């Protein structure tokens, strides 16, 4: 059965393309086939993003997947819950309740603010990026006047990449003038990146300072270039990497063709890329319901003009949404279960930790059981010399 | 001369689309006549905004007036600023050096920024809505670490309207 999928896919996204086409062999069956129209559009570009849209719309699509920004989160969303066509994607999760929006990223909010509570922190900076929304910003704060903190938020990502040298000089000596030793970056790796080069350039990667990288993509990171600095830098990976179902996954990744599969030839990947594979397990299981379930759905371009007024809905494209939303079933990323949003629940998030070793796992998050510590500290091994002034 | 205007106007905004018609009879010459193609519909919905957006841009208007949301500010921007055609808002200014969109409401931080100075303030609180954007909350934020101030900043928009006593 020709099944046909979305393809909105960013250019620059190919490793996640890669791994999506990695799925596309792998999650493939004699079954039904999914039928790809792949629109390698620019993310920013909404209208651009609507003709692309508007596109597989006029093919009569049945599952759309693909990314989308903070300039297209609302436009989305708009379509999505009016044309009632379902949409998956592995982006930054949304506020309201959506319907048709299928989000493979879990939040990163509740570990985060666990993880507060466990370094204890009050007094600290939180460096930030616009363009996965704000609502960790909002998260933070609320527990900010709750919990009694001194956040310093300070919103980095606008400025250009021409002199983003000078003026994070002049950001970290805004930051002596309360003395922080405790930054929170939120930020894209490669943003982040940039931001960890800036406290190289000026040595705050020392004893004394610490960090938490927050996203999904801290093994993402550049670690080694601040292993043995003296900062002690905390993060989440949302995958992780001892798995054997991750493992072979793994085995598998590294030996694909860089020229045929861009970004596949690596000894880890990223979390997009790897939600992005993970994605292709749910749709694959949702027709594989939609066929024992037996409901046919195998309609022509009834949907047609994106334009049509009053536009009318095709209920079989809502028993699509009811069926992901049963999807149970387990990933790279541990647990896939959903809410009535669609929205991720029972998942794990590994809170990981840089130490002389490198990156290691101190505990892991739940939903439920916040934050549950592992006893793996190998005595410690060491005791790191106690810094005794006088 | 019959010049078609646009008329992407809310519903309930009906004061704004008096003083609309007031200025429609007051600016009104024999040189040129505003044609209006008057659209009263949701301003939240963005897919019902496009709609009265293409419904006008199949008529070829020359200027487009109306409001926007938050929901709706990467919309129009993202639509004028492509198809090049002008766009007059009284609404929330944008962030962003947009092309083909005339904002007629002014900046409003710089006087704050003014005022908290002139207060002296350093410890206060900041209670806030989402639907005029965040850039004021990312203005006084700002502020907060470079004069040193204590800011409490709690959105309060997201509480409905059912118990909006007890929170």
């Amino acid at each position: 059965n020709s099944i046909q999928i979305g393809g909105l896919f960013p250019r620059g996204a190919d490793q996640e393309y890669s791994a999506f086409r990695v799925g596309m062999v792998q999650f493939s069956t004699s079954e039904f086939r999914l039928t790809p129209h792949i629109d390698n559009l620019e993310v920013a570009n909404s209208f651009a993003v609507t003709n692309a849209f508007c596109s597989q719309f006029s093919r009569g699509v049945y599952a759309i997947f693909g990314f989308y920004d903070k300039k297209s989160v609302n436009t989305i969303t708009s379509f999505c819950g009016t044309l009632h066509v379902s949409f998956i994607t592995p982006s930054f999760p949304t506020d309201g309740t959506h319907p048709f929006v299928i989000q493979m990223r879990p939040d990163l909010k509740g570990a985060l603010l666990s993880l507060i509570e466990y370094y204890q922190w009050d007094k600290f900076a939180y460096l930030y990026d616009s363009d996965r929304g704000l609502s960790t910003l909002q998260a933070v704060l609320d527990s900010a006047a709750e919990k009694k903190w001194q956040v310093t938020a300070i919103n980095v990502g606008n400025i250009n990449n021409d002199k983003k040298d000078e003026t994070y000089r002049s950001l970290f000596q805004d930051l002596e003038l309360k003395k922080e030793r405790r930054v929170i970056l939120d930020c894209e790796r490669d943003k982040v990146n940039d931001i960890v080069d800036q406290v190289i350039t000026i040595g705050k990667h020392v004893k004394g300072y610490h960090y938490i990288i927050a996203n999904l993509g801290f093994t993402d990171g550049d670690l080694l270039k601040i292993q043995f600095g003296g900062a002690e830098v905390s993060g989440f990976q949302i995958v992780d990497y001892d798995d054997s179902l991750v493992s072979k996954f793994i085995e598998r990744w590294s030996t694909l063709e860089e020229k045929e599969y861009p970004g596949a030839h690596t000894a880890t990947i990223k979390y997009t890329s790897a939600l992005t594979y993970d994605a292709v397990q749910v749709m694959t299981e949702a027709f594989r319901n939609l066929r024992k379930q037996r409901i046919e759905i195998s309609r022509r371009g009834n949907a047609g003009d994106c334009l049509a007024n009053p536009a009318v809905p095709w209920g079989q494209g809502v028993e699509i949404e009811r069926a992901l939303k049963q999807v149970q079933v387990e990933g790279l990323s541990g647990n896939i279960k959903f809410d009535q949003n669609g929205k991720r629940i029972n998942y794990t998030i590994n809170i990981m930790e840089l130490k002389t070793n490198g990156p290691r796992k101190i505990g892991y998050w739940s939903e439920v059981d916040k934050m549950v510590l592992t006893e793996d500290d190998t005595s410690g091994l060491e005791q790191k010399t106690v810094v005794v002034t006088t």
